C-alpha cells in the first residue's frame, strides 16, 4: 500500500495552496529567492550531520565536508580567524541564541543577561531552558536598548559579569544595540572587557552589516563573543536552519564531562540536519560579495521608496540605519491582514526582502495605507 | 552568477559518495529505506512551522494541517486521547528528550533526575542546557536501569518528585527500562504518582513495541507522562526530526510568561522545519499498521536468524525481548571498522533495520566473525 486518495489529494493541494501562496511575504523577513532545485535529489539519502563536522563521524551520510565552508565562509565574514572560530549550523536563529547564552551562561553562572524589550520572543523561551539569571532593560522608541537604563540596572544588580543579549536587526523595528557603544560604557563602570559576555542576536541583519557602506558594530573585530544568523531569514531556505560563531576559547573552556556520560561534541543538538548546510553552502558559493550587496541595496532602497511615498502623504513612517524594516502606524483591520503584516502596538512594519526584484507588492501596499489617511 | 565548477564538482563527487554509501548502515539505528520522491519538489518553498500548530500562524506557508495529522497518529499510537494529548514534531529525538525532560524540572523544581549508565551522551547535553539536579544510577548487564539501585538513591537523596528518565531501547544493547516495575517499585516507597515524572527516551523502539505481540511499558495507558521517538532513526527520514507526545495537562500548567516578554506557544524552538512534518505524515499514512508489523517481525527475525548463526558457533550473542540490537563481544580492528559498527566497551552490535530486505549484509558480517573463532 502507498498513499490513498484522500491522502494523495491533501498533499497535492497543498501544493497548489503553497503555488499560489508562494511570495505571499511581505511583512516577516523569510527571503522567497532561492533556487535549491539541484539538491531536491539529495532527499533520496539520509543524512545525518550528528556531532561536530571539526571531528568524524562513523555515519556516513554527512555533509561536514560543506558544513566546514560554510564555517569558514562566516568566520571571514564575521572577522575571526577561522582557527579561531567555532561554531555550526543550526535549526534556527534560536539554536544559535540558544548556545550563545549557554556559553555565556558557563563562563559567568552566577551572570545576569540583560535584554531589551524590543527582543525575540524566543528569549524568553532560552531564559527559562537555560535557568539563567535575567533582567529586562527599556528600548529608545526607535527598538534600540536603553543604554542607560542597562548600565543603571548592571549597577542596582552589583553585576560583575553581565551576559549581554545584543538585538542586532529588532523583530519589530529593526533596531540595532550599539555592541561598540555598550562596551564603552560597561568600560566606564570599570568592568574588563574579559569578565563579562555579549551575545548578537543577528537573524536578519546578520546577512546586511556585512555588505553595507557603515556598518554598526556586530563583528569579533567590533568586539562581541558570540553571533547568531537564520538561514532562513534573509539568504532565504526552504527549511528553517540557523549559523551559530563563537570564540573557540570560549566554547572549549566549557567542558561538558557529566556523571559518567561524556557528551562527545560541543552541540545543543545530537543528530542534526545534513540538507541545510548543502542549503547554506550554496547559497554562500552561488553568490559573491558584490551578488549580496547588490541585493541588499535594492532591499534598502526600496525601504525608503516606501518612507518616500509614505512621507509624502500624512504618514510618519521611517527606517532604521541599514534597517529593510519600514515602521509606520498601523492601519485598519483590513489592510495588515490582507497583506500579513506583524502588528504590535499602534504600529506595522514591511520588510524589502529581495523576493521583490520589484515595487510591485509594496506599492500595492502604501496605496490601500494612503487610503486612510 | 550560478555555482562555479570546482564546487558543481564537490556537490557532485558527494552525490556518487552518497550512491556509493545509501545502504552502508548497519551498526546504526537510522533505516534509510523510505520514498519521499514526491515531496522533493516542496523544497521550492519557503515553509516554516515556526509556533503551535494547533494555533494559527499569518505565516501562511506551513504543513501544520500535516503536522496535527501526524500527532493524532501518535496520540492514538501512544493509546493517548487525541484532545489529551499535547506535542510536536521537533528537530530529533534530543530536542523530544529535552521537552519532557523541560516538563519534569517546570512540575518537579527540585526533583532530581534519574539516569541508567546505559542512557543516551544526548541526556549528558540536556542536564547541562537545563541546569536539572542529576542523579546517574548502575546498569544491569543487558542494558536495564539498575531499578534496585535507582530506589536506594531515590531514598538517600530522599527525593519527593523524583524524574524518572526511562531508556526504551538503549543505544549500545537495545535494553527497556521497564516503567511499569519502576512505577510500583516507587508506589512502595510510598510516593503517589502525582508526584514524580517519568519520561520515555524511545528514539528507536517507540515504533517497534507498538507492532510487536507482548511489549514492555512504554506508553500512556502504561502511565508514562511523556514520550520521545526519532522519525529518521526507524521510520526512515533524509532529515532527522522527532516527535514528542506529552500531557496537555501537563504542558498547559507550565506558564512561559516572562519578564515583560511572552513566548506565545509551548514549543522550545521558534522557527521549526516544515518539510519534515510531511515527510513523517507521508511514512504513517503509506503503511497501515500491519505493513509496521511486518517491516519488524522481519527486523525481529532477522536478528534471531545472526544470534542463531553466531550461537551455534564459539559467540555468546544475544537480543533483549523485542530488540532489533544483537550485541556480541567485540572483534578486531578491521571488523567494526570495516562495517561501521559503534563499539563500546568489550561489545558490538548491529542493528536489523528494514532496509535489508535480505540477511546479505549481515551474513557478509557474521562470516567476518566466526573467522576471528
Amino acid at each position: 500500500m502507498t498513499l490513498s486518495i484522500e491522502n494523495q489529494n491533501k498533499l497535492d493541494e497543498f501544493w497548489a495552496y503553497c503555488v499560489k501562496n508562494q511570495y505571499f511575504n511581505i511583512g516577516y523577513p523569510e527571503s522567497a529567492d532561492f533556487d535549491y532545485t539541484i539538491l531536491e535529489r539529495f532527499m533520496r539519502f539520509s543524512i545525518n550531520n550528528c556531532g561536530d563536522w571539526a571531528e568524524y563521524s562513523n555515519y556516513l551520510l554527512n555533509s561536514f565536508d560543506f558544513e566546514k565552508e560554510v564555517m569558514e565562509y562566516f568566520a571571514d565574514l564575521f572577522k575571526i580567524p577561522f582557527e579561531d572560530s567555532w561554531g555550526y549550523v543550526t535549526n534556527g536563529g534560536t539554536e544559535s541564541n540558544m548556545f550563545g547564552c549557554y556559553l555565556g551562561r558557563e563562563l559567568f553562572p552566577d551572570g545576569t543577561l540583560y535584554y531589551s524589550k524590543d527582543t525575540h520572543y524566543s528569549v524568553a523561551k532560552i531564559v527559562k531552558l537555560l535557568r539563567i539569571k535575567s533582567q529586562l532593560v527599556d528600548s529608545l522608541p526607535n527598538g534600540e536598548i536603553d543604554y542607560d537604563d542597562l548600565i543603571s540596572k548592571i549597577k542596582q544588580d552589583d553585576e560583575k559579569h553581565p551576559i549581554i543579549f545584543a538585538n542586532i536587526g529588532t523583530t519589530v523595528r529593526g533596531a540595532i544595540d550599539d555592541i561598540s557603544k555598550i562596551q564603552a560604557m560597561i568600560g566606564e563602570l570599570g568592568i574588563k572587557r574579559e569578565d563579562y559576555y555579549i551575545h548578537a542576536d543577528a537573524a536578519l541583519s546578520g546577512m546586511i552589516l556585512p555588505f553595507v557602506d557603515e556598518p554598526q558594530g556586530f563583528n569579533f573585530a567590533d568586539g562581541i563573543d558570540s553571533i547568531g544568523v537564520s538561514g532562513h531569514k534573509m539568504i532565504g531556505s526552504p527549511i528553517p536552519c540557523g549559523i551559530v560563531v563563537a570564540k573557540k576559547r570560549n566554547v572549549d573552556a566549557i567542558s561538558v564531562e557529566i556523571d559518567y556520560i561524556s557528551a562527545h561534541d560541543k552541540t545543543i543538538t545530537g543528530s542534526r540536519n545534513g540538507h541545510t548546510p548543502l542549503m547554506m553552502w550554496c547559497a554562500v558559493k552561488s553568490h559573491s560579495h558584490a551578488d549580496f550587496k547588490r541585493r541588499i541595496n535594492r532591499s534598502l532602497d526600496l525601504a525608503q521608496h516606501a518612507v518616500q511615498r509614505l512621507q509624502t502623504a500624512g504618514i510618519n513612517a521611517w527606517c532604521n540605519k541599514n534597517s529593510i524594516t519600514v515602521v509606520f502606524p498601523c492601519p485598519s483591520e483590513a489592510v495588515w491582514k490582507k497583506h500579513c503584516l506583524a502588528t504590535s502596538g499602534g504600529q506595522a512594519h514591511l520588510i524589502t526582502t529581495a523576493h521583490h526584484l520589484d515595487a510591485s507588492k509594496v506599492d500595492a501596499l502604501i496605496d490601500d495605507v494612503i487610503k486612510d489617511a
